[PDB]
Formats: C-alpha cells, structure tokens, sequence
C-alpha cells in the first residue's frame, strides 16, 4: 500500500507527462521495443516497423502510446482503488493480446527510464521509488486478475 505522499510523487511527475502524452508515449514504446524487441511482435498493427525512425513516423504507434499512457494515468489517479479499471484491461491483455507479466515488467522499466531522462526535476530517487511502488502494485493486481481469468502471466 502506497502512502498519500508516495501517490503525490507519482501524480506530480504524471502531470508533466500530460503536457504531451503523445511524445512521452512514443519515447516509452520505442524504448520498450529497443530494449526488448520481442515485445514488438505482440502488436500486429505495427510489428513490421524496422527502425526507430519508422517508429517515430508511425501515426498508429503514436496513437497506441496515447492509449497506453492515458489508461495507465487513469489507474494511477485511482491511487490503488483501480479494481474497475483493471477488469477490462486484464481481460484483453490476458486473453486477446496474450501479454505476459514479464512484458508488463518490461514496459514498467521503459516508463521509469523515460521519466528519469525527461523529468529530473520531478523524478529524483524518492519519486522514482514511488513510481516503482505504484507500478509494482499495478502488476501485482493485474497478475492476480490474470490468474482469475485462467492465464498464467
Ligand atoms: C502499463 C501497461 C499497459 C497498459 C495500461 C495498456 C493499455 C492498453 C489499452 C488501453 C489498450 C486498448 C484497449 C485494450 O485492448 O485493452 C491496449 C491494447 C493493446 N495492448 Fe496494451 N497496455 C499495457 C501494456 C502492454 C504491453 C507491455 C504490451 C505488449 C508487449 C501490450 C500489448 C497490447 C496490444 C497488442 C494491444 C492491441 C493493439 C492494437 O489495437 O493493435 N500492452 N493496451
């Protein structure tokens, strides 16, 4: 369970993401695909992209980055009270997209990497620890839902 002070560190860096969620989403997805290229294979819409340049020019990838980060932002703003938000997300990602917990760890690592690079003014050590806690809680609750849904993540 996160403290309110930890939630505020999470929400204060998310406020900067929201200055330009599209640009942050491009950076985060591209970082994920460069660090863990196997994850790109899950996105049938744009798994054909070969280079970071193609990735940056992809309108579909940009829209996906907005979709991801906006859904995650809604979850974070619930400050752990995210049962309703996790239901459809767990179901689609367990059953339709088939995203292992290991890949949610990968995208969490990409989010932390991009925030560390872009936002040193709001992502010092304490803030990064709070974000890690929030993302661990997200993955913990998602993994429990995966099991309820019949998916070993
Ligand atoms: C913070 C973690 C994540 C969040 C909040 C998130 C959120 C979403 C949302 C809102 C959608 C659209 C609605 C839906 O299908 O449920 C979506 C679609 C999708 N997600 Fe995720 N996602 C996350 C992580 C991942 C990861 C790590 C992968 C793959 C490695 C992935 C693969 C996909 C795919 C393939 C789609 C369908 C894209 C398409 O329409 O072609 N997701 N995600």
């Amino acid at each position: 369970v996160l403290s309110e002070g930890e939630w505020q560190l999470v929400l204060h860096v998310w406020a900067k993401v929201e200055a330009d969620v599209a640009g942050h989403g491009q950076d985060i997805l591209i970082r994920l695909f460069k660090s863990h290229p196997e994850t790109l294979e899950k996105f049938d819409r744009f798994k054909h992209l070969k280079t970071e340049a193609e990735m940056k020019a992809s309108e579909d990838l940009k829209k996906q980055g907005v979709t991801v980060l906006t859904a995650l932002g809604a979850i974070l703003k619930k400050k752990g009270h995210h049962e309703a938000e996790l239901k459809p997300l767990a179901q689609s990602h367990a059953t339709k997209h088939k995203i292992p917990i290991k890949y949610l760890e990968f995208i969490s690592e990409a989010i932390i990497h991009v925030l560390h690079s872009r936002h040193p003014g709001n992502f010092g050590a304490d803030a990064q620890g709070a974000m890690n806690k929030a993302l661990e809680l997200f993955r913990k609750d998602i993994a429990a839902k995966y099991k309820e849904l019949g998916y070993q993540g």
